[PDB]
């Protein structure tokens, strides 16, 4: 399949070069996979996402995103027109408030609620985790982090956006999480992207388009927007059987474009997801 005039990140990510228009991706398309969105909430009615999302917690009186934060994020794991994962399954988990905030008690109750609720889900080719947030250092929630990838869901994190080392942020910091930078169409790290050992990927960040609340679309910037191209490859990559939950992070790593990127300091991994798709 070929999607035409794609957002820059999903052409990015079909691309072993930067520059191009087009998003290439086998047509199976993340069908079989779920995602869950722990965020701000996602705008399940939102025409881009075709029925398949659906809120399944929230942490505050409403599911509804108030924001737009989680709506963007869900967009490009799986929406239509953004999103990397077109076919998947995606669940919303309410952890951030309308202003985007959220307690770090909230957040991991959100990674348990998910490590649960997965079971009770038909997703076959398996399920993925997309957690676009981020605060200090917390050895509860990377451990909650863990858990949740421990518990057989691929967990994709944003790095952070203090242009810093991720290891003094949660829960990127945790190692067994697909710690996520973010890049810019110039292939330059995103000059907001964390960076450091911890990092096992990056992924598009700046000027990223994706759906937003009101039945709209617009462009943020973020190791936000990153993380769910990460974690829709993955649901896209265990739809094609090549990879699983437990090893999309290393296999996204293994395959990805190397030394692409430019103002990566030493110590950080070179690598771009890619999705590795010959037609
Ligand atoms: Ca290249
Ligand atoms: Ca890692």
């Amino acid at each position: 399949a070929a999607q035409t005039n794609a957002p820059w990140g999903l052409a990015r990510i079909s691309s072993t070069s930067p520059g191009t228009s087009t998003y290439y991706y086998d047509e199976s398309a993340g069908q079989g996979s779920c995602v869950y969105v722990i965020d701000t909430g996602i705008e399940a009615s939102h025409p881009e996402f075709e029925g398949r999302a659906q809120m399944v917690k929230t942490y505050y009186y409403s599911s509804r995103d108030g924001n737009g934060h989680g709506t963007h994020c869900a967009g490009t794991v799986g929406s239509r027109t953004y999103g990397v994962a077109k076919k998947t399954q995606l669940f919303g988990v309410k952890v951030l408030d309308d202003n985007g905030s959220g307690q770090y008690s909230t957040i991991i109750a959100g990674m348990d609620f998910v490590a649960s609720d997965k079971n009770n889900r038909n997703c076959p080719k398996g399920v993925v985790a997309s957690l676009s947030l981020g605060g200090g250092y917390s050895s509860s929630v990377n451990s909650a982090a863990a858990r949740l990838q421990s518990s057989g869901v691929m967990v994709a994190v944003a790095a952070g956006n203090n242009n810093a080392d991720a290891r003094n942020y949660s829960p990127a910091s945790e190692p067994s999480v697909c710690t996520v930078g973010a890049s810019d169409r110039y292939d330059r790290r995103s000059s907001f992207s964390n960076y450091g050992s911890v990092l096992d990927i990056f992924g598009p960040g700046t000027d990223i388009l994706s759906t937003w609340i009101g039945g709209s679309t617009r462009s943020i910037s973020g190791t936000s927007m990153a993380t769910p191209h990460v974690a829709g490859l993955a649901a896209y990559l265990m739809t094609l059987g090549k990879t699983t939950a437990a090893s999309a992070c290393r296999y996204i790593a293994d395959t990805a474009n190397k030394g692409d990127l430019s103002n990566i300091p030493f110590g950080t991994v070179n690598l771009l997801a890619y999705n590795n798709y010959q037609a």
